[PDB]
DNA sequence: TCGACGGATCC
DNA sequence: GCTGATGCG
DNA sequence: GGATCCGTCGATCGCATCAGC
């Protein structure tokens, strides 16, 4: 059916209020997403950190709307080395950060403008945008290199601060991830695969998946509609934007929203809630 | 995601 | 700037 | 032999490039 997005718990499991409200969207093209009103969506929601994934936009092509788009000054992008029109990611922050690292450290994997680090006081926190499997899973083969790095990458990376990674990570982890699940599973994002590989991830570093550590028998919330075949419609998505914590900020955790109800992309925009 | 094709297999 | 076509997802 | 089963396998909607002029 449809899914309706509770209240925003705005408090800690310790009484402890919110503090640090991450954004994250796949905005699908950031020039397409801007002239559809995406940044008055973001101004409203007055995060304190924005993550966009898909931008499809070079760095000097940049709007210029965004500039002077205020309490989101420190900006960061990445966009693919070779290939334009492409992928891109990017990280704006209230505050700055301490430091801003580009790409997971292989060269293999940091030519597609996918990843942007960035630590914060007493959190690190990662956007990413992973690369599809491929129609006709012509590119399954490459994306399972990709996760077996990125796992080593983000383990590597909580060793030494707690890490929250947002951002679409191309999977629906189980059947309760997606609409048609039975009718997918070798269609890319729902192979054996790809959903073997997020529970790796999820094991391996450690990180909770802070929407169903919250709500882990919730149907019908999906993240992710084809403009084709009425998808959004009738609320046939998936779920493939996710907000991965460390165990140790289960604790911090206050709240983790999907925001249906915000036009302009195939996707629709996540929030984190925590108390830092 | 959807519907058209298949080629089966069923009462 | 404009038409076509192709890429990606 | 006709009506339902379940595996394929074809155009859709959107954004952005590219070639060419
Ligand atoms: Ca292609």
């Amino acid at each position: 059916a449809l899914y309706e997005d509770p209240p925003d718990q705005k408090t800690s499991p310790s009484g402890k209020p919110a503090t640090l409200k991450i954004c994250s969207w796949n905005v699908d093209g950031l020039r397409a997403w801007i002239k559809k009103k995406g940044l008055d969506w973001v101004k409203e929601e007055a995060p304190d950190i924005l993550c966009l994934q898909e931008t499809k936009c070079s760095e000097n092509k940049l709007p210029a709307e965004l500039q002077e788009l205020p309490g989101l000054s420190h900006q960061y992008w990445s966009a693919p080395s070779d290939k334009e029109g492409y992928s891109g990611v990017g990280l704006l922050s209230r505050q700055c950060p301490l430091k801003v690292s580009y790409g997971i450290g292989e060269e293999e994997h940091d030519q597609e403008g996918r990843v942007i680090v960035a630590e914060f006081d007493s959190f690190v926190l990662v956007t990413a945008y992973v690369p599809n499997a491929g129609r006709g899973l012509v590119r399954l083969e490459y994306r399972q290199r990709w996760d077996e790095a990125f796992r080593k990458f983000l383990k590597g990376l909580a060793s030494r601060k707690p890490l929250v990674l947002c951002g679409d990570l191309n999977v629906a982890h189980e059947e309760i991830d997606l609409r048609n699940p039975k009718g997918n599973k070798k269609n890319a994002g729902f192979t054996p695969q790809e959903r073997q590989g997020f529970g790796e991830l999820l094991q391996a570093v450690p990180l909770a998946d802070s929407f169903r550590h919250l709500y882990p028998n919730t149907p019908y919330a999906y993240t992710f509609w084809t403009y084709m075949m009425n998808a959004r419609s009738k609320n046939v998505g998936w779920r493939l934007d996710y907000f991965l914590l460390s165990h140790s900020l289960l604790p911090a955790l206050c709240d983790s929203k999907i925001r249906s109800k915000a036009l302009g992309s195939d996707h629709c925009p996540i929030t984190l809630y925590l108390a830092l």
